[PDB]
């Protein structure tokens, strides 16, 4: 889905996005509880 130096949909980042930092590409840590 995304890709630009980061943890695009990973194990821990799988949810509760610890921070938008885990979302390099379009993906981003939103209230949804993940780098959506």
């Amino acid at each position: 889905g995304c890709i630009l130096n980061g943890r695009t949909d990973l194990g821990t980042l799988l949810f509760r996005c610890r921070r938008d930092s885990d979302c390099p590409g379009a993906c981003i840590c939103r209230g949804n509880g993940y780098c959506g």
